[PDB]
């Protein structure tokens, strides 16, 4: 069967520590482990036997009685450390009052399934598993070492620090790997993260299978750059080999858990492929005594450790002759200059070890203080040590550890730590070693951001697409990962909403710049000044300064007989609707408000239907006659047919200013004006045009004073022709204001031009 | 301690039977199994204690040798199996040759890791997780039912079957439950099929987490209607019990998994919270022989079994007054006339536990007839019965099964076996069953849509979005499950390139029907039909016969006197020039082409400039007078001025067909032509129309032939203003060729009408 390490004792505690590897794939049934482990072995096996011959020179601990131990060994294997399990619970069907735990937390599951039944109080130093805080399934476990939910939450402030977002997972099969994995997950892919794939890989599984995974890791190579390994020591090296074979050599940064940490066996041999990585490592100080113990030790003198001197054997090559263990495998003879002092690395957790053992110690002494206080040793009412007291005792224990911190269990039977942050460089040529970065205790991470990536060309972004917010484009996401986007680019008239979606403006609005919003578009008018409107402006003073003066001739000429033929009245109201159409064009081009648009209306409506109606009136009196003085009336009542008209449109058609929106980009504002409500004076002046035509036909050329008649047909007939002309324009443009203005006084300047500048033209003679 | 039914014999299989139910959440510690279980406890009980008493009787079967037993409970529980089984093996520290395995996967798995140390093969019944399908791990674990893969194959076939995509899942916490719903998930988001959420509860936790669990399936009550299970026995009826006390009663539909399968106890008093639920069974037919012996046991007479009178005094709520197990908590006593016949259910595994016994004994068997082919009985060479020789020989076993099939393992341990599906329907008023509607076998799965839902206004189909592939709304996935979409359009000139995009058309296109695909839109043109361009059409067919007339006359009456004071000639190339305009307005109005473009250019640029040059000399020269045949060749070099000008600017620009877009849905076919290679003959033209205004109030009105110079000049005063009125429309339109139609006719006709006409009005006397 398997080797022992007995030491002699009045209390007997167990425990279980991976003296040799993990059994090879092909030789799991028949559970033979491999190879023998230092650090994880002898160096934890020599702690126990020396930090119980520490507690038993001790006199202010356990006085008088001597704790002993049983050291057995679980290969890293579930169903080894069963079996060694059974052994120690065989003397229950000297008893076993506790163990110190395994180290893989998916072995200390199973041997606490099976120590939890005959109530023997479990201490672990490394199971770092979510699953063993559940003290409903797992009564009788305690821990000296924080849960990994922590460990999650560093690797992920860690990812989180760095912009990495688009990062792969790989993490061991059992339950480290497992709840690791869960946790990251679970509270990563809520903040920012996003997982490309999550693989699985057993820690002795062939090389084929590590070629496999590594295809499966690369197959996202070009932007999966960090592997976030909640892996465990064999398995980042597993990868390290895979990729030492395949060729690959830094084209990922390995990002690993505590199973890593600031182990150097996980890459000797390796250092070119792991150069890079970002490591997470439970903080604990090195002791000192024990390595002024352990350096001095030779195979000769310890006999007390069944497993030294195949260990001395293994790490330097070479036989020991005089000794049963000859193991002829090595060629060379050992000479008695060999050391342990050269190359001797005291590995992390030999705190925890030490730290549990003295738990266990300081629990004993507790529960004997309480127990049978006037006593000092094994008392009557101990010599059946019971485990429930025993638990109870050590669930409160609370003492100083090795470190100078102090350990206390929770209601979980766990302890509180903090992580340190290690990385992976090169000091020098060929020169390799894990240098302390940064730590995370508590949320708060300090980290040296210089010391990893000495430069400013830090590792590229592990991100699935670059930053897409350079203007009005806005991501679309295609179904897969949340966090590969495309860069379609909305339109101008919308702006970016969300960054998912763009909404378009009003009707009249624009989006403001750099899209963060819409804002109203400056709206647009006629201004006072302008090329077109100066054009306009000038032709009606001039034309206001000529009919003044045409009307200051009238007036001197009041009772000329050559001007006093027809109504010298008939001939006023003509001029005075001139005037007031030609203010008309004033009032029309102005900036535009509630006051101005009814008098505009009012100045294009009756000036061009009272004037035109004195006229229709004067060749009414002169056709008749080829009456008295109530043509002056009939022009006054034809005049007004149109008043009430123009009164009655300005009820359904009030002046109020409305914005016009003729494109999305451009905005005017006018008033109520609407071609229902012009058409219908427009129309009744094209009536009373298209009568006095008739009247036009009727006189032709009839000998008058002056030859009047003859003058303004032809003058009537222009207006006709240049009144029609400018329908097109006005039906469809945005020139109708200064259209109409152009139309108006165009309109005029023709009739008095024919009506009353000959008559002045000859006046002078 | 915990009783332990024995049977005498030669070779003793062990059993692990759930006799009594789960310990409860709070005595988990003290490890004290509750009440006692009728389906999954006595009646298998009952069976081994009688199939290993008719293999005893069989002759043919292990002659000479007498099979015995020791069933004990596992209490559904991790914790109390392992203790069984450490009693088990207790007496290899009569040696246990094998056991018949707990019908659970956690507690097969964890009583596994523990038999196998000491070589007991275990065969399982009712195991079916994926896990255990591992040799690597599980090298003494048989079983004689399918994995679970096919289980959630079929599950995954019932959800596509019936076009439910938006489904949530729970599943019970333990080996059976995670590994199930792994699968689950990885072959339904392989697919098609998309989960809400997945939920994990203990099938022990208290009604406060069934309440928080039911709140949170009901979280989504709008969509997510199907709850698909692969829970446990006693997780639906936590469901069940959750839904009647929050006061649900067909919310969901449940869709449960073998664990439910069509066990009676798991909807007892709640089947109004369970009616339509569908289940998956593990098809078995019943057991026939077994049930002969089990009506007729006897609690008096059955002193083998031990927990059969607890059981009794349970079923019968009654206590027993002659014996020890009194139980004096039920009040009446027991009359001798209860009998099993009454309200009798056989559990649905009664065929898989007879399956594995025979199994064993076949598998002994055929050891016993290797190793000692010639000795009727136990031969020396198997005083100590070796595992690995009877493991060797159970893996390759064949025999018939009870139900009347055959029992063979592959090489996986497995055993294969068919499924079948169930519904459970409230048949009468107050009376509900289960019912066969379907079966699955190897892939293919068959459903009598009928029996489920009798109706079309089934289940409503759980999806989180309705199905947008209609018109051109298109969708947009947010961040959540690619399943919950928006629905949004986008624009009408934009078509749908794949469900999740769309893009505008060219800048001349437009989406043809549905928005699939995008074409060209025809062009349009000016068409020959149409009121505007036949009545400009009809003006310039008038206008030719109009020339035709005046040519006609011209010619009859040429040489006379009357007319014969200007040069026929002069007067003819301007008839040539005026019937070159109507000529001008057909090659205008027709379809844009090569030769089209340059022969319209040609004549709108020619024909009014060559007529008024001709004009013009005939004005100027009797101005002037107020000579000879040099006129007409001073009239020539001023027409070359056009004819230079144009050929300039046919250098500078070439006829071709152009394509407008004025607007995204409207296109047009033009020519090429350009704003300055049109203004700079109409500047010519222009200055030639001033001169002639120049040139014609110098002759005013003369006393000529007709007084020719008495109309000319106010003709040509009228085709002045007439030019000038057409000009805005054409500044600002889209019907450039209609308008300069117009204006050339327009233009025409006049420089005839009151020119030629008054020389030609009294020709005829
Ligand atoms: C990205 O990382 C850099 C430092 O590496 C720093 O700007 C910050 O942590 C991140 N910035 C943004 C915009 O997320
Ligand atoms: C939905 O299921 C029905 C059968 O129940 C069948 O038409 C098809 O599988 C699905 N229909 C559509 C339109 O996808
Ligand atoms: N921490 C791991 C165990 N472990 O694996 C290693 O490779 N180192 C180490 O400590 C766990 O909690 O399971
Ligand atoms: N089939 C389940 C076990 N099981 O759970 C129940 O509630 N019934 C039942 O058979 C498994 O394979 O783990």
């Amino acid at each position: 069967r398997r080797v022992v390490a007995h030491m002699p004792g009045d209390i007997i505690i167990g425990a279980l520590f991976s003296v040799h590897h993990q059994p090879t794939v092909d030789k799991v049934h028949e559970r033979k482990c491999g190879a023998v482990r230092e650090q994880y072995g002898i160096q934890r096996v020599e702690a126990m036997l020396h930090t119980l011959e520490r507690i038993n020179s001790d006199p202010t601990l356990l006085p008088n009685i001597t704790l002993g131990c049983e050291i057995r060994d679980s290969c890293w294997h579930s169903a080894v450390a069963l079996e060694q399990s059974i052994e120690f619970i065989r003397d229950s069907l000297k008893p076993i009052v506790g163990v110190i735990g395994p180290g893989s937390s998916s072995v200390a599951i199973q041997v606490q399934n099976l120590l939890q039944l005959f109530n023997i109080p479990q201490i672990a130093y490394s199971a770092t598993s979510m699953d063993l805080s559940d003290k409903t399934l797992f009564k009788y476990f305690m821990r000296v070492v924080p849960s990994d939910a922590q460990q999650a939450r560093a690797m992920v402030d860690i990812v989180k620090r760095y912009n990495w977002t688009y990062v792969s997972a790989v993490h061991t099969e059992g339950n480290y790997g497992e709840s690791g994995m869960e946790a990251f997950k679970d509270m990563s892919a809520k903040e920012g993260i996003c997982i490309a794939h999550s693989y699985k890989i057993y820690s002795n599984a062939g090389e084929q299978s590590f070629d496999k995974l590594l295809k499966k890791l690369t197959s996202h190579l070009p932007k999966a750059r960090v592997v976030a390994c909640f892996c465990e020591g064999m398995t980042v090296r597993g990868l390290l080999m895979a990729m030492r074979r395949l060729g690959l050599a830094g084209e990922f940064l390995l990002l690993g858990s505590d199973g890593w940490a600031d182990r150097y066996d996980v890459t000797d041999g390796y250092q070119r492929e792991a150069v890079g990585g970002i490591t997470i490592k439970l903080q604990s100080p090195d002791v000192k005594w024990f390595d002024d113990y352990y350096l001095k030790l030779r195979p000769e003198t310890n006999l007390r450790n069944p497993w030294f001197q195949e260990f001395w054997q293994h790490r330097f090559q070479c036989r020991l002759e005089g000794f049963p263990q000859e193991n002829s495998k090595y060629n060379k003879t050992c000479n008695s200059s060999l050391t342990l002092k050269t190359h001797h690395v005291q590995d992390s957790k030999m705190g925890f070890v030490i730290n549990a053992i003295y738990s266990m110690a300081y629990g004993l002494h507790n529960m004997q203080m309480s127990l049978c206080p006037g006593y000092a040793g094994l008392c009557d009412a101990m010599k059946p040590i019971d485990g429930r007291k025993l638990l109870e005792s050590l669930m409160k224990t609370n003492f100083t550890g090795v470190s100078g911190d102090t350990i206390l269990f929770d209601e979980n039977g766990d302890s509180p730590g903090r992580y340190e942050i290690m990385n992976f460089k090169e000091m020098g040529k060929d020169y390799f070693d894990y240098i302390n970065v940064g730590s995370w205790d508590n949320g708060e991470l300090k980290m040296d951001d210089d010391e990893v990536w000495s430069k400013k060309s830090n590792i590229i972004r592990s991100v699935c697409s670059e930053p897409c917010e350079k203007g009005q484009i806005k991501v679309i996401r295609k179904g897969e990962v949340s966090c590969c986007w495309t860069c379609t680019p909305c339109k101008e008239n919308e702006y970016v909403f969300d960054e998912y979606t763009c909404k378009a403006c009003q009707l009249g609005s624009w989006p403001t710049d750099d899209l963060t919003g819409c804002d109203l578009i400056p709206v647009q008018y006629l201004r006072w000044g302008d090329p077109e409107p100066i054009a306009a402006v000038v032709f009606a003073c001039l034309g206001l300064l000529a009919t003044l003066f045409v009307t200051v001739v009238f007036i001197i000429y009041r009772d000329t007989p050559v001007v006093k033929s027809s109504s010298r009245e008939l001939c006023y109201i003509i001029l005075a609707g001139i005037c007031l159409g030609y203010l008309c064009t004033f009032c029309l081009i102005a900036k535009p408000k509630q006051i101005y648009c009814y008098l505009q209306r009012i100045g294009i409506g009756l000036s061009p239907a009272m004037s035109y109606s004195a006229l229709v009136t004067k060749t009414n009196r002169i056709a008749r006659i080829l009456s008295a003085c109530a043509q002056l009336v009939i022009a006054f009542i034809l005049i007004c047919i149109q008043l009430g008209i123009i009164v009655a449109l300005f009820i359904m058609e009030p002046p109020d200013i409305m914005h016009d929106y003729p494109s999305i980009r451009e905005v005017y504002l006018i008033c109520n004006t609407t071609n229902l409500g012009v058409v219908a004076p427009l129309g009744y002046n094209g009536l009373l045009i298209l009568a006095c035509t008739f009247y036009a036909f009727k006189t032709r050329n009839v000998p008058a004073n002056f030859n009047e008649a003859k003058y303004i047909a032809f003058a009537m007939y222009t207006t006709c022709i240049i009144a029609l002309a400018f329908v097109p324009i006005y039906f469809g443009s945005n020139y109708k204001a200064i259209t109409m203005c152009f139309s108006v006084s165009l309109s005029a300047t023709v009739l008095l031009g024919c009506m009353f500048v000959p008559k002045v033209y000859i006046i002078l003679a």
